[PDB]
């Protein structure tokens, strides 16, 4: 997603943690200045004039392009050193689980599990290989020049003229979607992933023709923002299993 689909699908997370998972998100986030689980949503898009070293080791991890096989992962073939968004979802969430560890590292492993858990989401980040997700199907989009992946990251949204205050309570008001019955951190980015390649493979996500407009977007809109509720509750879910789940019986 762009900056504004990451922050929503923090939004949308962060009324869900349970006090456990609140506190703990909290703690983590007072140690840096302004963060709220929201304002850090787009950070590790931003790493080229962040931290490029990070931004270089970090790049490949917010896609898994599996379309080519049916959508059906595997992690030697697809996700070569771990570099790919299923597992560096999985080894973030673990990061940021170990208390053992400091608070700047676990608040970047943070950092990145809330925006790993919109990118899993994202159809065009789980897609074609060949085309670069999406990103070399070039289109007209109303009297616009655009691409099929920034299309989903962001045009569709863009259609809406809402800020996140606007946009938040459309997203919140949909029908709630089904969930995993519990959080599995380790396998769960894999049947995400797998969900996200399905969409970018539905009949018409890919047009027959270069030239859109309102049809594809009165189409296609509704699913996208689904997806960002989807992936909000789901990184409720998870950051409640990873930082919410500790046995207490102190007062
Ligand atoms: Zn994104
Ligand atoms: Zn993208
Ligand atoms: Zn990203």
């Amino acid at each position: 997603w762009g900056a504004q689909g990451h922050r929503l699908v923090a939004e949308v997370a962060d009324a869900r943690l349970n006090p456990t998972a609140r506190a703990e998100v909290d703690r983590l986030l007072a140690t840096e200045p302004d963060a709220t689980l929201a304002s850090i949503a787009p950070w590790a898009d931003q790493l080229r004039a962040k931290d490029p070293g990070l931004g270089r080791r970090s790049a490949g991890w917010h896609y898994v392009n599996i379309a080519e096989d049916n959508c059906h992962y595997e992690a030697p073939k697809h996700c070569r050193n771990g570099n790919c968004i299923v597992e560096a979802l999985k080894a973030q969430s673990t990061i940021l689980g170990d208390r053992s560890l400091t608070d700047g590292e676990r608040l970047q492993a943070l950092k990145f599990v809330v925006h790993l858990v919109g990118d899993i989401h994202q159809p065009m980040h789980a897609g074609y290989a060949h085309d670069k997700g999406g990103n070399d199907f070039q289109l007209q989009f109303g009297n616009r020049g655009t691409n099929l992946h920034s299309l989903w990251d962001s045009g569709m949204l863009n259609t809406r003229k809402l800020d996140d205050a606007g946009y938040l309570p459309l997203l919140q008001s949909q029908r709630a979607p089904k969930l995993a019955r519990q959080s599995n951190p380790q396998r769960d980015p894999q049947t995400w992933a797998e969900a996200s390649c399905r969409i970018s493979m539905q009949a018409g996500v890919y047009p027959a023709t270069r030239k859109i407009g309102d049809e594809y977007t009165e189409r296609y809109r509704p699913l996208a923002e689904a997806q960002l509720r989807l992936a909000g509750e789901n990184l409720a879910q998870l950051l409640n299993r990873v930082l919410g789940a500790r046995l207490e019986h102190h007062h």
